[PDB]
């Protein structure tokens, strides 16, 4: 009475709206993104410790947005994987080391600013070293995602109909046993999710306590100066982490939900799942698109930049 499932299984009732929030977002994304490096590389004086990994984090966003970004909204939009075995292992492969590169630059972002202002002079950052850090962040992305491109797999409804079409292609996880999933979807979430953003939460609250918290009687200019500047940085850090963490925590949860509890599975809400879900994939993209905002409101820096960007291309 209640079964229709391929009125909705070419376009949903919704569909419209998400390839214009697809697209808006892929646009906004890549204009924006290519901005925050066209910024860092025109102003010498922008080439900071922070502005280099938050480049760093452009490329992990613009890497997302030019490749994952267009295949989420086909897989989202038909249901099925039309883009073959290879394909199937890379992109999502690409997504999980794209979430990684993200994650791990905010971390040492947080960890710059914390011992740069929580505990000074132990450790020295120079512009060198980030460019170090930058180049082990993609070598340490690339290795741990390897597992999640392995347990990709393309399979059709019924074998031998791959033959003829990929319209009924599959691209998902293939996991050997109910407790394997279970382990690697936890340790997923923890390590790309919530230990890096719980650790970055703290530092960021000892950071705020320190600018804004006892000023030390008798300050000089160049500290008072030094303070100010670090606050408008710290404001800003503060609002990416944020969004970040929103932007990530619908996608990461409903995840867990499914591959850890095993939830999702009944057929009643399939509809209502798929519509989550949907949604959770396409803020994952909404986050490359809100960060060039967030810098240029947030940084007169970045919105100089944008402003002579926009003068000479419009
Ligand atoms: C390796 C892969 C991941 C990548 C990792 C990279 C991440 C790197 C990012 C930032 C580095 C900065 C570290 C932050 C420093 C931690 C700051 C901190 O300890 O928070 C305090 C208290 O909170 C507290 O309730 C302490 C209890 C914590 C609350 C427990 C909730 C779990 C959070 C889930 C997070 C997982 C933890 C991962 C550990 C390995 C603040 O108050 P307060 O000024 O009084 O302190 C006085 C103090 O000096 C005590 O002598
Ligand atoms: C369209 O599906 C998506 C979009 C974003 C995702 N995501 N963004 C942040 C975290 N997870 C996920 C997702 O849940 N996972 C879990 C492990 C593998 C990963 C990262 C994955 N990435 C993909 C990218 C594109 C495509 Cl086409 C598929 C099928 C993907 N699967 C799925
Ligand atoms: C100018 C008026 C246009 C009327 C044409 C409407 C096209 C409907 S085709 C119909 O669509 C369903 C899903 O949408 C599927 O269940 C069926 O397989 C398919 O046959
Ligand atoms: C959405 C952005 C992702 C890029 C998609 C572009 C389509 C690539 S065609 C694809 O090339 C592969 C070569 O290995 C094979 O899997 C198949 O022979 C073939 O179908
Ligand atoms: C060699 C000493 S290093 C120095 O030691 C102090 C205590 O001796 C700490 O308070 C500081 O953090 C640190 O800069
Ligand atoms: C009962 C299920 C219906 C299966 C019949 C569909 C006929 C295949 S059409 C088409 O043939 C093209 C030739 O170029 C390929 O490129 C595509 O993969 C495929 O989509
Ligand atoms: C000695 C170290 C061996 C390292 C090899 C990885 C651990 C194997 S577990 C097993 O691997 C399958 C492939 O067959 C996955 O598809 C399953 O989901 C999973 O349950
Ligand atoms: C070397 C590769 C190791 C991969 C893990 C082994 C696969 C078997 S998991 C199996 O799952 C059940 C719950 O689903 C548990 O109750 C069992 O105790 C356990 O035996
Ligand atoms: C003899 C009775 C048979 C019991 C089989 C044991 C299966 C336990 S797997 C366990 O299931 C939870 C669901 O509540 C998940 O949350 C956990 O992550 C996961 O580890």
């Amino acid at each position: 009475l209640r079964y229709l499932w391929r009125d909705y299984l070419y376009p949903k009732q919704y569909a419209w709206v998400l390839i214009a929030a697809y697209v808006a977002v892929f646009v906004v994304a890549l204009v924006g993104n290519t901005l925050v490096c066209l910024a860092v590389w025109r102003n010498h004086h922008m080439r900071t410790v922070t502005n280099y990994f938050l480049v760093n984090l452009s490329l992990a966003d613009v890497l997302a947005t030019a490749i994952c970004l267009p295949a989420s909204l086909l897989v989202d939009i038909t249901e099925s994987w039309l883009f073959g075995h290879a394909l199937c292992k890379v992109i999502p492969y690409l997504q999980a080391v794209s979430v990684s590169v993200a994650v791990l630059t905010l971390s040492f972002i947080a960890l710059d600013r914390w011992y740069a202002i929580c505990h000074p002079l132990l450790f020295k950052s120079t512009a060198r070293r980030a460019l170090g850090s930058i180049l082990g962040i993609w070598a340490v992305s690339l290795a741990i995602m390897v597992p999640q491109a392995a347990v990709m797999e393309c399979s059709s409804v019924l074998p031998e109909l791959a033959a003829r079409t990929r319209a009924f292609s599959v691209c998902d996880e293939r996991w050997a046993d109910d407790l394997a999933p279970k382990i690697y979807h936890s340790c997923f979430f923890i390590v790309t999710y919530l230990a890096p953003l719980g650790l970055m939460a703290m530092a960021y609250f000892q950071i705020f306590r320190k600018l804004w918290g006892r000023q030390i009687p008798g300050t000089t200019s160049a500290e008072v100066k030094q303070m100010r500047a670090r606050r408008k940085t710290a404001k800003m850090l503060m609002v990416v982490v944020l969004v970040f963490a929103l932007c990530y925590l619908p996608i990461s949860v409903l995840n867990v939900l499914k591959r850890v509890f095993g939830m999702f599975r009944q057929a009643s809400d399939r509809e209502a799942v798929y519509a989550a879900f949907t949604f959770s994939h396409w803020l994952v993209y909404a986050n490359s698109a809100a960060n060039p905002i967030i810098y240029n409101f947030l940084s007169g820096k970045f919105r100089e930049q944008f402003k002579a960007a926009f003068s000479w291309w419009l």
